[PDB]
């Protein structure tokens, strides 16, 4: 396999918790990035093989999406709201490192992030 293994959404030596925040971070903050009209390149991990990328992950040392995020809330992954936020943060940073700034990629990313910076700032 030319991708690397997936980032893990359950490790049984991690210890975990469900918060209202974690709650909010799933029903609200995911669900509304989840069914933007430009979700879907964030929704799984970048397959470097389909994209022939063979940089990506030469580059990139901490990948993140949506995909993982969906799956490490459900999956009761988290111990905090913060890694969770540190997911999404390492997800747009990694498209603003990796993609040129004019590139369409990264105006779909800014779109989701401006979305996503108005949930964060609702936190509960
Ligand atoms: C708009 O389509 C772009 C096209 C290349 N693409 C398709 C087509 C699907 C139909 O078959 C042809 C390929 N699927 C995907 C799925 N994920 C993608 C993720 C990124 C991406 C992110 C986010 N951060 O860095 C990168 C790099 C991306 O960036 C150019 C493109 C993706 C992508």
């Amino acid at each position: 396999s030319m991708n690397p293994p997936p980032p893990e959404t359950s490790n049984p030596n991690k210890p975990k918790r469900q918060t209202n925040q974690l709650q909010y971070l799933l029903r609200v903050v995911l669900k509304t990035l989840w069914k933007h009209q430009f979700a879907w390149p964030f929704q799984q991990p970048v397959d470097a093989v389909k994209l022939n990328l063979p940089d990506y992950y030469k580059i990139i040392k901490t990948p993140m999406d949506m995909g993982t995020i969906k799956k490490r809330l459900e999956n009761n992954y988290y111990w905090n709201a913060q890694e969770c936020i540190q997911d999404f943060n390492t997800m747009f940073t990694n498209c603003y490192i990796y993609n040129k700034p004019g590139d369409d990629i990264v105006l779909m990313a800014e779109a989701l992030e401006k979305l996503f910076l108005q949930k964060i700032n609702e936190l509960p």
